[PDB]
């Protein structure tokens, strides 16, 4: 109680609010969960606490939304697919000053709150950083006074729960829901319409879309607390459901409802399923409906000029950009505007971020499904791309191929439309996710667009909040930062820079050091209680948390890991720094490697965590079922953070910033964001190993040869060797042939390049380790130099340079 | 407002209390429903008051059950497929005595309860009478002070909403969850596991039934408010969830789930499907170890003997008869009972009761499909029947038939089990619903059984509660009645007797019919209102509501009706008395004729209700989506009730008692509790007509031949050749064949041979009907000895001569 109480980032527990909270809680108790202390459970502790907290916000709530709609500002919304939200409550009282009181208050109760926090589900509606970008950015709106919407789907089943099973991963069904959810609102008053299959008839009105199949958009509201200035914002989440022999079709309501079903959980990869395309359509449609309603009932042929005056709509990938058929659809079918007014407007209320240089990430629809599906905007995608193709002609006379290569249609054995093509086409900005990842798009990916329309193009380099991602999960962090240079800095992260001075700081020194020991002894007795898993508290926790993948280079890690393992074996009485390396994170189910890769690390385990000459020096474990929540924990304890993909694949990265934010050390590539991280620190500050993008490509220009690494470096040859002979499954001794044969023969992210600096980075990562007044020393450094990665700067920039509109952070009575 | 508040019978709107009420719904609208009175909806409004309703009834739930708990009374469960709930908020006001207060309330806030009350959804959870009986009953023994729980399943959808179009029904989903249910509260903590499939292995210990499948069943309880006594019991509803390529496993999570989803709508009627079956076994298995884990958490080898003086299961029909063969599961699977003991417990919890004659009711279950599903229940059904016919050898030693007469296994092509046989074996108790229903099962259905045991046989003569059914719906009936008599006769029915004291007072004669008319004239503004359905408020309302079938005969009430259209166009200038007749009630889906028959009731009157010489003389309205509500409507409205049913096939009816509480004169047959209504009143005060059972089994004896009456009735004759030749339907005129048809050569309800006595019997209700004074006086009469018809008095005869209990009328604090 005595740390939580202290902790005055946390807020006050005053007399009366404890006396109030209390009040509150009981009450819920009584008539919301119809309960007695004799009765309740600890999961009704919970929903009587979630109750009170949801009380304070409301009013607020109520208030920002009247606002809005008393002053009609202009009006942002970012439309997702996902929203990596992770818990609510402890968030909620973050953001509302109540968490030092709720703390008094259920203590006083005979009640933990941190205990009840555990029995919360998350809300995993995303799948890796884009959809954990999306949640950090509904804050950050919030926390900028502006008026700001989240638009997506409510799943019924979010990412899977993860459980490793015999060293697999074995999927779980996410159902979030099962015990009702007390944060979001229904709000079957604004529930719409949306229009699936049917056919397209040309009369003297124009176009009509008919004989089509109706499935309804329910909305329900999420509250989005700013920080501490009273600001309510919504994300609002849309669930399918059916029209308004006999049993069989009542049974058959769950096909149109199954739209909103469950998440797709495949990260940095199209599969081009039907379903998917459907849950695009129906977020999309239900959306910019809304969208034009609101517009309805604000200001005033006047009102659609001034439509992007009112509106932007902000698409977070490919994943709506159906958005833009679709806005064009309504203006020009039922509206009735002009072709070329309706492509103004568009054009001027849509902009596209990209998250993915990776070929394999990008949405490219079979016509033939559009063309059933979706038959309307099928023909709009062609007149759209007609258009914008004439634009290329005019301005690249007789440049065929450029036609061919900057079509929206793409030719094949399948056509098919592409769908990044599209929101160039339809957009007056498209950005990446941070300054290398822009250029290359401008340099690669997107050049002939670039060319063609080089105004259009922008960087927004990532953030997260500095809330969830060091208020929230790192409060001793945030209070011995809050101790020298006050509490400003946690909605301006630029004031960490003040830390510089501490530098040399003995007390500062010793208190970094201490809260980071602090985190590390919590999180190991959350293995301990929750898994049963013993660490040591006394090593170095070596950190890669991230979904599963080959760009990532997980892979790498395991054979830096094994090295590790093959050298201590070969000098046991040699000196070495103790290390926790702990790799997480999902793989998509059907990914083949990325589950081969997690069994290749629980594998390892098996070995290394047995030998007895080993001991305490070594130990490898594979953290299950990683997710917003277990970021939370996992991240304020880490003192290495991997950051390790091939350069030129990784767009930005956001656990980069997270752990940075934290106080670990980062060992990575110079790729993604880590390159801006490495400049905000300095490069003397970071562990930057192995190849430049420069250094990949000239790599790619004459050919990658795995075997010409393999049979210059007998370490990794000795590995190799384990792996295919049976060292790490002799069981089955066959087993990791197909990541042998990968690495040998079909390694697109070139591993073995990189091996032999990455296991001499390593070195220089321990012997600094060696030092600890050294180590904490740089990290001061590290801390102090990341509030350029809030993401209040990142939506700054979006609000400025592409929604034109003014961030604020007066606070709303 | 002036009536609602002079009503005493609805309570005291005292200043505090409305000052309090008003005060609870602002705080709910504000916190619970997140609005503002500019924003809110009507539905806000509703839910706003219902909140503040229930929180008037949390206290008393809490307290009852924890009494229950302490006290650990010997307990009543009620076991049903079906509870036809209807309603909730105006109910709940009722039995709290919070009516007038929330009037008062409402008003002041700018809103009309009466309003908010139409927002709310039914729960139509059930068919006809059964589970309306099950819905009554629930209500009784709150007032009755028993230890009772319903137990049954929670729908998704309850019985379809009905749309007339074009003259025919429609069915829609009824999604009366769509919007939430303010009246129900999850119960996470006592979530059970039901097996279904897998198969059985003979060991060591015993039979073991493994490699099932799991569905969880979920409760919900609902608050039963008894009369103003502060006992509220529940109504406990399992609700399914399936267990805690990747995709398609989600999406096929619904499957199990389905097992919930909708409500069977065949009343009166075996189809033998297997969702079903699981629908059964589901409810059955989650009740029973609910109930086996509450035993084992209160008193105290002990334990199982005294289990009957700790449990009642009472059966509404054959529909959880595998409470019997599961109960038997467990003592001897699970406990280790022997079988004879385990036997003995059975028989002493479970009682039966009985609702119908007609064979096409009864369930008998395909082995093969028990055997697939149920494994192991087939082997204990199997070996209750041996040992049972063990015992029916013994008593009637050679009576080889009596032994394939009285086995629960029917031989034949598929074999099959007798649920009505295998109920009789394993209660202790079996009971029909009226008088004349429960000799019939001596006499004949269940004669052989009689007796074995004769012991076993009762009768339990139906109610309806004079809450739902007379204070609610006819408040003004209500009023009238206690200014002269008082209030003790809410539940204390039999108090109306002191009525017939006022057959000769003037202004009783005067208020009974004034409240009628003043009922006649808001049903008759519903009609315009809802459905623009115009009626003359100055005439006889002639009302049969009820399922439509067969054996109800809503075809000769149409017969009576193309009579009384054929006189008048016969003798234009005759005076007859003005009728308003009224047919309501659904048909099973796939009940052909059923269907049939609302067509021919509406297309009666396409031709009647657009004669210009009937005009206002004749008019006939088919009243759509008849359900609890509509039935609270349209009841307090009637004059005259039609119950015509064919003698011997009504097994007791409760709509004929609900006629009855509320004023209307009946026509019907000596059939079910209509005799024992006749008998209450004298049937000098009843319209009985037609065959007596006697007279049916007579006909039965020699041959019905509808020809012969076809040719001796001019009349009958002339209608039939309208339906025939096309009158009714002239763009089809073939339309009305298969009614025709039926009619002609296979009507097994005899519909011609009570064809000429119904209409004489219509003659002499229009005869009274002319004499105001003399109408009233009869309806005084019938009013007067109506409280035999209270559920109070057929649940305290259940609790004494089965479950074993003494009911009560003392207030808990
Ligand atoms: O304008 C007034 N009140 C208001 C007015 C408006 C809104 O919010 C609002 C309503 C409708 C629309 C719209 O047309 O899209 C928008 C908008 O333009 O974005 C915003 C209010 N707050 C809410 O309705 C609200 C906010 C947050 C959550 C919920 N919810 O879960 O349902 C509801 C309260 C007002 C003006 C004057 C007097 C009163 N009053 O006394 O009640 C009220
Ligand atoms: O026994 C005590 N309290 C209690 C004890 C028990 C019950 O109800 C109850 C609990 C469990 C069981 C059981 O084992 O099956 C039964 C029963 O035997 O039927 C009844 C109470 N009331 C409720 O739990 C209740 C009632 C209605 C609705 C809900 N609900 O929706 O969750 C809950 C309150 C008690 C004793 C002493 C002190 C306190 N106290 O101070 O809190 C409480």
């Amino acid at each position: 109680q005595e740390k939580r109480k202290q902790i005055s980032v946390r807020g006050l527990a005053g007399v009366e609010n404890v006396t109030e909270l209390k009040k509150n809680f009981n009450r819920h108790l009584h008539f919301t969960l119809v309960k007695d202390r004799n009765v309740a459970t600890p999961r009704d502790y919970y929903f009587a606490l979630a109750h009170t907290v949801r009380d304070h916000l409301v009013g607020r709530w109520i208030r920002t939304q009247q606002h809005y709609y008393e002053k009609d500002p202009k009006r942002i919304y970012y439309l997702s697919l996902e929203f990596y939200m992770g818990r609510t409550l402890q968030n909620t009282m973050v953001n509302l000053a109540l968490e030092n009181a709720c703390d008094e208050a259920t203590y006083q109760l005979g009640l933990d709150m941190e205990e009840l926090e555990e029995i919360e589900e998350d809300a995993g509606l995303g799948n890796g950083g884009l959809g954990r970008l999306a949640a950090c950015f509904l804050d950050s709106m919030a926390t900028l006074g502006l008026a700001a919407y989240g638009y997506g789907i409510r799943y019924e089943f979010g990412i899977f729960n993860q459980k490793i099973c015999g060293g697999w991963q074995m999927e779980e069904a996410d159902d979030w829901l099962r015990y009702g959810n007390p944060w979001e609102k229904a709000r079957p008053e604004f529930t719409l319409p949306v229009h699936f299959y049917g056919r397209v008839e040309h009369t003297s009105q124009g176009a009509k879309w008919v004989d089509t199949q109706v499935v309804l958009a329910m909305p329900y509201d999420t509250p989005v607390p700013g920080y501490r200035n009273n600001v309510v914002n919504t994300m609002r989440l849309w669930s399918a459901k059916a029209p308004n022999g006999y049993i069989q079709a009542v049974l058959d309501r769950n096909l149109a409802e199954n739209i909103s079903r469950v998440l797709y959980p495949n990260d940095n990869f199209f599969e081009g399923k039907e379903l998917r395309l459907k849950q695009e359509y129906f977020v999309v449609a239900a959306t910019l409906q809304d969208i034009i309603r609101r517009f309805k009932s604000s200001k005033f042929r006047t009102n659609f000029d001034a439509f992007p005056d009112k509106v932007a709509i902000q698409l977070n990938d490919t994943h709506p950009s159906l958005a833009i058929p679709e806005l064009m659809r309504v203006l020009v079918d039922l509206e009735r505007l002009d072709w070329d007014k309706a492509w103004e407007v568009t054009v001027k209320t849509c902009a596209y971020t990209n998250h993915t240089v990776i070929p394999e990430a990008l949405e490219r629809w079979p016509v033939h499904l559009l063309e059933t599906l979706l038959p309307r905007h099928l023909q709009i995608i062609y007149e759209i791309n007609q258009r914008f193709l004439n634009r290329v002609a005019a301005a690249f006379p007789g440049d065929v191929d450029r036609l061919r290569r900057m079509s929206l249609v793409e030719e094949g054995a399948v056509k098919r439309i592409n769908m990044a093509h599209l929101c160039i086409a339809g957009s007056h900005a498209v950005n990446g996710v941070a300054r290398i990842h822009s250029e290359i798009l401008k340099k690669t990916i997107f050049k002939d667009f670039y060319e063609l329309e080089p105004h259009k193009f922008q960087n927004k380099t990532n953030g997260i909040t500095p809330r969830r991602w060091l208020v929230l999960c790192n409060p001793g962090l945030a209070e011995i930062i809050a101790e020298r240079i006050g509490e400003e800095y946690i909605s301006d992260l630029d004031q960490l820079r003040k830390l510089l001075s501490y530098v040399d700081d003995e007390a500062f020194i010793r208190d970094v050091a201490k809260v980071k020991q602090e985190n590390k002894l919590k999180f190991a007795a959350y293995l301990e209680r929750e898994y049963k898993v013993h660490i040591n508290p006394n090593s170095l926790f070596d950190v890669q948390v991230k979904r599963i993948h080959e760009y990532k280079r997980q892979l790498l890690n395991c054979l830096h890991v094994i090295t590790l393992y093959n050298r201590i074996k070969k000098e046991p009485n040699k000196f070495v720094v103790p290390r926790t390396v702990m790799i997480g994170g999902k793989a998509a189910p059907g990914y083949h490697m990325a589950k081969m890769i997690i069994k290749l690390i629980t594998a390892i385990g098996d070995v290394v965590n047995h030998d007895p000459v080993v001991g305490d020096r070594l130990r490898v474990i594979f953290l299950e079922n990683y997710r917003v929540s277990l970021a939370e924990k996992v991240i304020p304890a880490a003192d290495l953070s991997e950051q390790i993909s091939t350069a030129g694949t990784e767009a930005s990265g956001t656990g980069n910033m997270k752990f940075m934010l934290n106080g670990a050390l980062t060992i990575g590539t110079m790729d993604g964001a880590n390159v801006e991280m490495a400049e905000e620190a300095g490069e003397e500050n970071f562990f930057i190993f192995g190849m430049r993008v420069e250094d990949v490509d000239r790599l790619d220009q004459r050919g990658y040869n795995a075997q010409e690494y393999y049979d210059r470096i007998p370490e990794l040859r000795q590995i190799i060797e384990q792996l295919s002979s049976g060292f790490f499954s002799p069981k089955q001794p066959d087993l990791f042939k197909d990541i042998v044969n990968m690495l040998m023969h079909h390694d697109r992210f070139k591993v073995f390049a990189d091996y032999e600096e990455y296991v001499k980075c390593q070195e220089r990562v321990s012997a600094l380790y060696k030092n600890p007044r050294e180590w904490t020393r740089m990290v001061i450094r590290n801390i102090a130099t990341s509030g350029k990665f809030s993401s209040d700067r990142t939506i700054a920039q979006y609000a400025r340079e592409i929604w034109g509109v003014e961030p604020s952070r007066q606070r709303l009575p």
